Parts: C-alpha cells; sequence; structure tokens
C-alpha cells in the first residue's frame, strides 16, 4: 500500500478505531515465497495498531499456520467502508472513475498463541459488546469452548508498522465532493459516515 | 486459505460469478519477503479463474509494481458479501460464533502490461456495465483517459490456482439455517442473495 498524502489518516486513534470496527481481517504471509491468506477475526490489545499485538485464530485443519514458525512475517489487512466512484456522480465531461476506500494495514511478526482458549473468549466479547443484546456466553457454550479447542490455532501479532488508507474524496472540490457524498448517502451510508469523520478538527 | 468440502462452491462459474461482482480486489506480493498488498481494481478475462488471466491496475507511484518486474508470484483476493453470524441469531445454547463469507483467491504469475489502456478501459466497461444508468465514456474522457496513463501501471495476472470460498452456513441444520438467513435477510441482502445462490441446484 502507497498512501497519497490526501488520505493519511487526519487523527492517529483513526486506524485503531477501524480496526477495531472491522474485526474480520485478512491474514497474510509468505507460505515458500508465494502470499497464502486467511480471512479471520483478530482484535487489537493495546491503545494503538502500531507498537500494538493482534490475536486471532483460525482452523487448525487450515494449513496456513504450520508456516508461522518458517515464516514469521504477517500482514493483516483490516478493510473499512469502500464504494465504486463512478463519474455519474461527478456530472462532470472528461472524467475518470476512482474507489473510495479506508483500509489498515498492520506488518509484524507473527507467532503461536499457546492460550487458544483466552483468544476466542476476547474475541466473542470484542464482537458481542457493540450488539443489543450482547451474547454471553452460558456455562454450558463456555465448556464446548473447552471441547472445541483442539481445532483452533490461536495467534499473536507483534505490529512493527501500521499503514493507513482514508481514501475518501478529500481531494475534490465542494461542488464534486458534495456530489459524491451524497451518492454515498443513500447507497453506503457507513462510507459517508466516514467520510464525514474524515474532515473533522 | 482452507475451503472445507461443504462451503465449496456449488458451480464452478459461481467463482467467476464471484470475481466479476466484486472487482475492487487486494493484489498481494512477497516484497522483499515481506507481504505486501495494494487495493486495486481487477477484472476477469475468460469464462474461468483457473486458466484465466486477471488484469488489473495501480498507481505509478505506489513502488508495489517495481516488485512485479521480477515475474513473482502474487496472490489476488476477491471478497464478496460476509457478516457476523451471532449465537443469539441461533437461539440455542451450547453454541459458538462464526463469519459467513464468500471469497475468491487467485494465485498466479504477474507481469507488466503494455496496452495499459486496454486495461483500464476494459475495467470501465465492466465496473459501468451493471449500473443504472451506465457511464460511457464520452470522445474527450477517452483522450483524458491517454492522458492520464503516464500516471498509472497495468499489469496481468495469469492464473495458475483459484480456491473459492462460500462459507454460508449451509452445514447449519434446517431451522438454525432459517434463522441466520432470515437475520441477513434484514441486516445484509447481498449476504442473504448469496446463501440463497448457494443452495441452487
Ligand atoms: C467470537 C467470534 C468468532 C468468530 C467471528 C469466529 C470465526 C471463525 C472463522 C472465520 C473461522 C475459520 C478460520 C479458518 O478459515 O481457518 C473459525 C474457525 C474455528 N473457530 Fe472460531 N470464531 C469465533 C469464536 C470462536 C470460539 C469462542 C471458539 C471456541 C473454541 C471458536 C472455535 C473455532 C473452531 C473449532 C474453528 C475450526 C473448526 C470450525 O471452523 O468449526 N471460534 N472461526
Ligand atoms: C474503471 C474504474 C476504475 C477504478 C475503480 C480505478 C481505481 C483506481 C484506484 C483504486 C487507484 C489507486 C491505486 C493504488 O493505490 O496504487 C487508481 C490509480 C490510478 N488510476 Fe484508476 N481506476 C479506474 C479507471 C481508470 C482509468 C480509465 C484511468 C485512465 C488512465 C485510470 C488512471 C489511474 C491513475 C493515473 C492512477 C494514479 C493515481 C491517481 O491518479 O489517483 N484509472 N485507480
Amino acid at each position: 500500500m502507497f498512501v497519497p498524502s490526501y488520505y493519511a489518516a487526519a487523527r492517529p486513534e483513526q486506524a485503531a478505531e477501524l480496526v477495531r470496527s472491522n474485526p474480520f481481517a485478512l491474514v497474510v504471509s509468505a507460505v515458500d515465497g508465494v502470499p497464502v491468506a486467511t480471512h479471520a477475526p483478530v482484535i487489537l490489545e493495546g491503545d494503538a495498531v502500531e507498537g500494538g499485538t493482534l490475536l486471532g485464530h483460525m482452523n487448525r485443519a487450515n494449513p496456513h499456520w504450520r508456516s508461522f514458525a518458517s515464516s514469521p512475517d504477517v500482514l493483516v489487512v483490516f478493510s473499512g467502508p469502500h464504494g465504486y466512484v463512478s463519474p455519474t456522480v461527478y456530472a462532470t465531461d472528461p472524467a475518470v472513475p476512482t474507489w473510495d476506500y479506508a483500509a489498515v494495514h498492520a506488518t509484524g511478526r507473527v507467532e503461536l498463541a499457546e492460550d487458544a482458549l483466552d483468544v476466542v473468549e476476547r474475541t466473542v466479547a470484542a464482537l458481542e459488546a457493540p450488539r443489543d443484546p450482547a451474547w454471553t456466553p452460558t456455562p454450558a457454550s463456555r465448556e464446548y469452548f473447552r471441547a472445541l479447542l483442539p481445532g483452533v490455532v490461536a495467534f499473536r501479532v507483534r505490529v512493527r508498522t501500521e499503514q493507513s488508507m482514508f481514501k475518501l474524496s478529500q481531494d475534490l472540490d465542494a461542488e464534486r465532493y458534495a456530489r459524491v457524498r451524497e451518492a454515498f448517502a443513500a447507497d453506503n451510508p457507513g462510507l459517508a459516515d466516514l467520510m464525514d469523520r474524515s474532515l473533522e478538527h
């Protein structure tokens, strides 16, 4: 990822806010020099992505984690709202399309997590906390968790570098910007809100 | 990515339909052994992903493409609808959450494309065609495209291996499946639609 100045994060907290809001991540590593990716829920431990620690888990029958000793460098991609910008919206002639999106790339070294149970239980707490009502695992479900544990592999990423893209049409003049925002306000309200958050002082 | 049999595509063309429906892809390669990703529009050439050819483009100022010169293997991730499955929806005890999603991973050797104009023009046509109305580039926009070309780097991926995940709760019994589908029918109609298409003969 390359981040133009106009699409940099405005506030430092924005990257961590994106990570916490979009936990279903892509875990990417080099298995024998070839990239391999797994879609998995990953949560953030700490106030900031960079220097922070990510926790996740995957299927033990998924062979991706078997590379985590040999190929410890990993990339985790967190994806926020995104949407196509059609020149139809701009209402200008000569025009070119683009795609607006927010994403955070966290690169660090991966390691296997011994306490898999803690990882998945904290993942439950994090995803249920914003829902109403929240699901609280019963004692029977916690017993079920223990029984499922041989089938999971938990892992930790110590994040060395964090890269954040907030490509939200910030470079546009007011007329073309208003039209992009209005078009997303109807189709893609989550993107519209991110646009609004990107202009804050 | 590991795809259990019950989450495999029901029909082979389902993978290509996902790629065409979700062109805003993640292009991943090994820059100095570390995974590096660029979000870019990628389109499919051919009837099938495997054996097919992907076409995409990125910012020339994005140095990622400079690793594509050694013709290294790249991964292109296409991501369809997805959504968290809370045990609240299941309404059963002992339970465990999961995340439902569809994705296609295309792995091959990347090559820089000389005909960048053709790549970006076919990308326009492909992304505009299902919109209503579709944007038809005027002659002035075509000249604008030509003028923009020094800033773009186009590339092609000859796909060697393809993996498609349609993790859409098809392993649930009938009552729990109905509740999951009904819940997404309200929150996430794109995911609901994918579930219906996965059970079609
Ligand atoms: C809290 C939210 C959770 C989400 C969103 C989630 C999601 C997922 C996903 C996407 C996978 C596939 C990983 C892969 O492709 O390798 C997976 C695997 C797995 N997870 Fe979780 N999980 C959650 C909590 C838990 C808990 C509490 C447990 C208890 C042990 C658990 C146990 C498993 C097991 C056994 C597998 C592999 C076998 C299977 O897929 O059923 N998960 N999970
Ligand atoms: C058809 C839909 C299109 C979409 C969704 C799209 C999207 C994008 C995206 C996401 C980037 C950033 C790539 C990166 O981070 O490296 C980019 C860069 C770029 N694209 Fe496209 N593109 C489209 C068509 C075109 C066309 C027709 C041209 C004409 C030459 C073009 C020219 C460029 C240029 C010059 C850049 C450099 C960065 C910039 O100017 O923003 N694109 N495009």
